[PDB]
């Protein structure tokens, strides 16, 4: 009696669900991100290189799907930062860094058992539509 | 809306938390793991029967809520094991039949209880 | 149309040790960093160990709120990270004296490792009031 707005997002810009999830939806005015490997979208696989250039891939891949929402870097207010080794802590902030260039978002992060595909690095994340 | 939900009749005092919130529109579920409603303790038969249970208590959560499965918009899937990914995600498939919502997974150290795997989820209510 | 968005900051908590802020307010709902048991002025973990790390914990997310004009009955959701699943109880003891009733919704389980060795991190969401 009071209907709310949900919109599915899906683009080619970014790896295909390896896996039952859908890459994000779109409710009223918050947008749930399902978290990203640092996969190429035209290999199918991780991009070699190491947990650098992984953190660079998935963070690519994450603005692509912000894009496709109509919304870029700016609109995001939390994310959460899983990584499989503590010691790379200095290293993916220095990427992280160059995404969000100031008013940082809301954060969250610590070192998991294993991440699916054997990846180094996983994000996810959340923001809320304009004005 | 804004309250606490509970089912009747059911256990969840395995320490200090609520098993759902609803403020507004959107509802807040804790945790789960494959524990019995009338017993209290963990299902035998390893990680696929646990999953099974895991998921028929979030259902029960949505039902007091007024929803079913098709309001979730998000979850997490908390694994002890990576090597049973494939396996919990050909059960989870069983409950969302279609248009899956947005997912993160991952291995952790433990969990409690000794479980073998534990799904926490967000929903939204609907104008249906 | 245009929603209410800003920031939080206040010096009655840590520093960001890294690319991230306090919270973030957006509409009504606030989206808290995860916080570790660290002294605001110094930075330095508290003495003590899992106990008074968690106390320490739990006092920077109480100031955060009430920088947001809420307390601790306003919390929907929370995580709690451990470094050892032996301490739940202990820090479950601790735990309900700062959420003493009607207790919002939980998850908790223990992780490979936290930033800066410590041993229990806490994140939250909360909503304002009618008031």
């Amino acid at each position: 009696m009071s209907s709310l707005v949900r919109r599915i997002i899906s683009t080619a810009k970014a790896p295909a669900a390896i896996g039952p999830y859908s890459q994000a939806w779109l409710v009223d005015r918050t947008i749930y991100i399902s978290g990203q490997l640092g996969m190429d979208p035209a290999s199918g696989q991780l991009v070699p290189g190491g947990v650098v250039e992984e953190a660079k891939q998935a963070l690519t891949n994450i603005g692509e799907i912000l894009k496709a929402a109509g919304c870029d870097f700016t609109n995001v207010v939390k994310a959460t930062v899983l990584l499989a080794d503590i010691n790379d802590f200095s290293a993916v902030n220095d990427v992280y860094k160059q995404y969000f260039q100031s008013s940082f978002p809301a954060r969250a992060a610590y070192q998991v058992a294993a991440l699916p595909k054997g990846g180094r690095v996983e994000i996810e994340a959340i923001a809320v539509q304009g004005p």
